[PDB]
């Protein structure tokens, strides 16, 4: 539930980052197995009693690892400079810490329960924006392409865009987009259809940076809902959830 | 019409890059003033070294006359592209300097301030990013294409309605992924290197387009009007892709 685990995640995220950073000098799903294996093996061997969630999202009370070997897979393929590795750790059914490493830009985001968030030694702090017409909002599209999810994506985009959002961004990485929020580079984030291993780690760092993470409904976060609404402030969060729908 | 100017462009792009890089490391506009500083910096030197060259920038050409490019050697400049990103410290902002002669886009220089990426293109001489020959993906299958776009500066019920539509259209076209980064010059430079397959936008100023156009061209890509037609610096819109087919499929997508 602490230190040796965190230290292990930081060194795993960095090693994983290197094999990824290299893979980016060309259907290569082999780099995905390469990372998830070098991680689950190490983590398992060093902590045999721990559980693992990675690519159902059921969180128990025992120490477990939520893991996203490679977030930003479509970016990875087209060599769009935005891919990350995510490692989150939970215990007693609550998020203890998260580690997200931006492979190309070499940025190590890390957060820990009650110890704050940090990107490469610097302390992260959310924007504090409350006004929606002054907000930069980020959002992605699930891996799905069915007319339904697409219908929802454009509608929320439309609704949110109606409420006078200052701007929207789609970068192909929910974990990396969440990190921008933690640091204040963005004011809010929203998505339907994102697996828990993408928001687990990120939530811990956003909470420690002063922001909030809740369900798209407005209620608390539900790691089984495959959804989320994170923002700089509660006023911001609730205003986003309001504008959303379905 | 050549070298001595390209050299000046690179120098300035870098100088401006520094200034906005240093600025980004502070925060409570600061943006409005920096934009002024940078432009003053770039324009006043260029006007001083080449007092007979023409200038097409945001401040200049504020007359309503869009992108009236004569045959004289003229500079198409965008001090800071991504001013909203700059305001929120979102790391995707650039400086773009383009050069036209004989009514033709000669060279372009786009600098990614934070990531220190210097993209350049010179007619008939290729495109580079930090000394690295660039080349477009040559993807022809819209089905497996990364498509980038931006919302114009405007936010009137009209531009928005168009925006959702076009996005819906491209999505119905079964386009792989879509990206929106807050910077058309930078998005375009991505298409120049292959990191993306296509781009499109309605309501974008031509100064954001000049330098990037030279760059995509010297990279094997194609830049055209959204209506399938040849590029038109006055129609404040464009479609760019890795292949002519991709481009055709994009504009076809109405």
């Amino acid at each position: 539930p602490w230190e040796e685990c965190f230290q292990a995640a930081v060194q795993l995220a960095l090693r994983a980052g290197q094999i990824i950073r290299k893979a980016l000098t060309e259907l290569v799903t082999e780099t995905d197995h390469l990372v998830e294996d070098l991680i689950i093996s190490e983590l398992r061997e060093r902590f045999p009693s721990h559980r693992f969630i990675a690519e159902k999202c059921v969180l128990t009370h025992s120490p477990t690892w939520i893991i996203d070997p490679i977030d930003g897979t479509c970016n990875f393929v087209h060599r769009f400079p935005t891919v990350a590795v995510s490692i989150g750790f939970a215990v007693r059914q609550e998020l203890e810490f998260g580690v997200i490493y931006h492979c190309t830009e070499e940025r190590l985001y890390t957060g820990r329960r009650g110890r704050g968030a940090f990107c490469n030694g610097q302390r992260l702090r959310v924007s504090g924006e409350t006004d929606l017409s002054k907000a930069l909002v980020l959002t992605e599209i699930g891996p799905k392409r069915d007319p339904a999810t697409l219908k929802l994506f454009l509608s929320n985009m439309e609704r949110l865009l109606h409420a006078k959002a200052h701007g929207v961004r789609v970068i192909g990485s929910s974990t990396l987009a969440l990190c921008h929020l933690a640091s204040g580079a963005a004011d809010a984030y929203y998505q339907f259809g994102l697996h828990c291993w993408d928001l687990a780690a990120a939530t811990v760092i956003i909470r420690e940076a002063g922001g909030i993470v809740i369900d798209t409904s407005g209620g608390p976060l539900d790691l089984m809902a495959c959804r989320v609404v994170a923002a700089s402030t509660r006023e911001m969060a609730m205003l986003i959830a309001q504008a959303l729908q379905t």
